[PDB]
Formats: C-alpha cells, sequence, structure tokens
C-alpha cells in the first residue's frame, strides 16, 4: 500500500489517514523518530492557537469510536501538550487499522501552530510509545496482508511531492542497490554513525557517534557543539535561528559525508542549503541546525528530510535493519 505525500516548502512532507465512521480526515506526517499517534481533539480549548487551524477530531461524530480516556503527557523542547487516549479506525493507504491514538487537549503552540499538516502517526517501535500504546504500524502487521516487515521514505524536491510505502518498497523512486545498516540497540530506528566529514577535514564524530533517521525531522541535526563547528567551518554564519551565507557564495561551499555502516552518504551545498536566489545581497538558509536530543536516544545525530530527499529510505523493522539508495 502506498501513501502520497505532500511536500511544503521542503521542509514539511505529510499524508492523509481517517478517524472514525465517517472518516474524519487528517493531514499528517509519519514519523520515525516516536510512537503514537496524536491528533488535535475538538475538545481542544480554543485557548491553544494550535486549536484553531487545524481540522479537530470529534468522538461525537464517529459510530466507531470507543472511549478511554487515559490521560497521556509529554513534554517537547517548548513541551506540555497533553491529551486522552482513544480508540477508532483510522485509515492509511487503504489499509484499514483499530488503533489507540491521543487527542491533543494541551499544545505549546508552536512548532505546531505553523504545521500545514494537523497531526502525527508514530511509525516507530512499540518500546518508546507513551502509555506503551500500540503502534499504528504494527497493528497493521497483525494483520498479515503485507508483503515485508518493512516500510520506505522518499521526500521529493519540492514545486509528487512524496511517498510512503507500507509492506515494501518502490523501485521508481530509488536506483543503485541498498546498502543496509543495522539498529545499534533495536527499539529505536538508530544506526551507528562511524564520523561525519566536510570533504577535506574529516573532523566530526571522530570514533563512533550515533545517527537518527527521522522522517517526521526536516533538518539535519547534531549536538550544539558539534553544529557550531560544522557551520562556522563552511563559512556559514550563525542567526536568531539557522545558519546561513551570502547567497552569491552557497555554490561553492564544501560538501558534508556521513561514514554510515560501509558507504559514504555526501550531501553537497545544492542538497543543504535553500537556494532563493543567487544574489550577492540577499542572504541563504542551511537546511541544518543545531538541536539538542535528550537520553536515553541522544545526543545523537538526525538524518531527516535533507537527507531523505537525496537517498530513497527503508525501515525493515524484520530484521532492524535500514537501507538507503539514490533517490530519482
Ligand atoms: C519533515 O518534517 C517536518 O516538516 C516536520 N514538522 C514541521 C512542523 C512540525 C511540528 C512537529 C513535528 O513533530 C516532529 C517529530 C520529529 N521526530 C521526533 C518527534 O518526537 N516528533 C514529534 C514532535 C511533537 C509531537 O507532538 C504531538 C502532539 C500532538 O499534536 C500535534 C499537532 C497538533 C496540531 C497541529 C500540528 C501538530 O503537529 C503534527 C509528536 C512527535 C514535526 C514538524
Amino acid at each position: 500500500s502506498s501513501v502520497i505525500l505532500t511536500n511544503y516548502m521542503d521542509t514539511q512532507y505529510y499524508g492523509e489517514i481517517g478517524i472514525g465512521t465517517p472518516p474524519q480526515t487528517f493531514k499528517v506526517v509519519f514519523d520515525t523518530g516516536s510512537s503514537n499517534v496524536w491528533v488535535p481533539s475538538s475538545k481542544c480549548s480554543r485557548l491553544y492557537t494550535a486549536c484553531v487551524y487545524h481540522k479537530l477530531f470529534d468522538a461525537s461524530d464517529s459510530s466507531s469510536y470507543k472511549h478511554n480516556g487515559t490521560e497521556l503527557t509529554l513534554r517537547y523542547s517548548t513541551g506540555t501538550v497533553s491529551g486522552f487516549l482513544s480508540q477508532d479506525i483510522i485509515t492509511v493507504g487503504g489499509i484499514t487499522v483499530t488503533q489507540m491514538f491521543g487527542e491533543v487537549t494541551e499544545m505549546p503552540a508552536l512548532p505546531f501552530m505553523l504545521a500545514e499538516f494537523d497531526g502525527v502517526v508514530g511509525m516507530g517501535f512499540i518500546e518508546q510509545a507513551i502509555g506503551r500504546v500500540t503502534p499504528i504500524f504494527d497493528n497493521i502487521i497483525s494483520q498479515g496482508v503485507l508483503k515485508e516487515d518493512v516500510f520506505s521514505f522518499y521526500y521529493n524536491r519540492d514545486s509528487l511531492g512524496g511517498q510512503i510505502v507500507l509492506g515494501g518498497s518502490d523501485p521508481q523512486h530509488y536506483e543503485g542497490n541498498f546498502h543496509y545498516i543495522n539498529l545499534i540497540k533495536t527499539g529505536v530506528w538508530q544506526i551507528q554513525m562511524k564520523g561525519v566529514s566536510v570533504g577535506s577535514s574529516t573532523l566530526l564524530c571522530e570514533d563512533g557517534c550515533l545517527a537518527l533517521v527521522d522522517t517526521g525531522a526536516s533538518y539535519i541535526s547534531g549536538s550544539t557543539s558539534s553544529i557550531e563547528k560544522l557551520m562556522e567551518a563552511l563559512g556559514a554564519k550563525k542567526r536568531l535561528f539557522d545558519y546561513v551565507v551570502k547567497c552569491n557564495e552557497g555554490p561553492t561551499l564544501p560538501d558534508i559525508s556521513f561514514h554510515l555502516g560501509g558507504k559514504e552518504y555526501t550531501l553537497t551545498s545544492a542538497d543543504y542549503v535553500f537556494q532563493e536566489s543567487y544574489s550577492s545581497k540577499k542572504l541563504c538558509t542551511l537546511a541544518i541546525h543545531a538541536m539538542d536530543i535528550p537520553p536515553p536516544t541522544g545526543p545523537t545525530w538526525a538524518l531527516g528530510a535533507t537527507f531523505i530527499r537525496k537517498f530513497y529510505t527503508e525501515f525493515d523493522r524484520r530484521n532492524n535493519r535500514i537501507g538507503f539508495a539514490l533517490a530519482r
């Protein structure tokens, strides 16, 4: 089964799901870096800006809704956000499942209030599900209709916007052969990166740092120290919320590579700077940024949309691995 995705300025890739009877539709991101299903609830007080311009879920218009109401909580660097657990039929790419999701009653506004999509679908493992709730993909496996205990991602360059494939891969969007990397500590789609490189000066992640293959992440992230180092060491200036470089001097910034289980994944200037134009006047942003991630998971890096745009990604639960292939 394939889920068509939409790309909002190469920074947000979402899809559509259906909750309830009749199907209440939600625009959502499929995040391999989280494990629950979250949708803005209708019972979400309007006092939260995140609950004013996004589809809300009304249990009141669903014949299939089942009440549980367990309070869920998750603090996210601007943390807070909470709600309760509800059950109901969700539909993804044709498939139907009786899933447990959270209805957001409280939300820290940002970043959400800027989301062109409404909710998030956790593609992560059951080991990290709030309330220890069975993840959606897990439930889909239970039905035994798929072909492979796997699912692949494809983020496009923007302006088809993207595509997720449940239970398989799609050859139309990648070339070459998948080179796999085993998961460090299964329970997380995290792999053992072996050094980041800025081309000549392979100074970074020397030894053995970690890396998250986060589809729900738009940029590539690393500790604040790491990013600072990598940043200026590119001619990249630091701003209020993202590094940049005069637009006209972007096309000649070094290449970035990630030594991942046997191969060198390289991103070029084109892959990491939004070349709004080539003016020698205006500034241009880099699809990279600080972001400090807390343990036990981190501080690991985060290979998000920037990476995925270039390398088609497959997550294979069957063998706790992850493949990468030149995206086409
Ligand atoms: C290419 O990716 C993008 O463009 C992603 N992107 C853009 C804006 C943005 C915001 C949150 C995010 O989420 C990113 C994930 C990232 N991976 C780890 C993780 O833990 N995440 C995460 C964060 C926050 C969550 O909040 C759930 C509250 C329910 O409510 C969530 C909610 C309610 C109302 C409106 C939107 C909304 O967000 C889906 C759930 C999952 C990714 C985002």
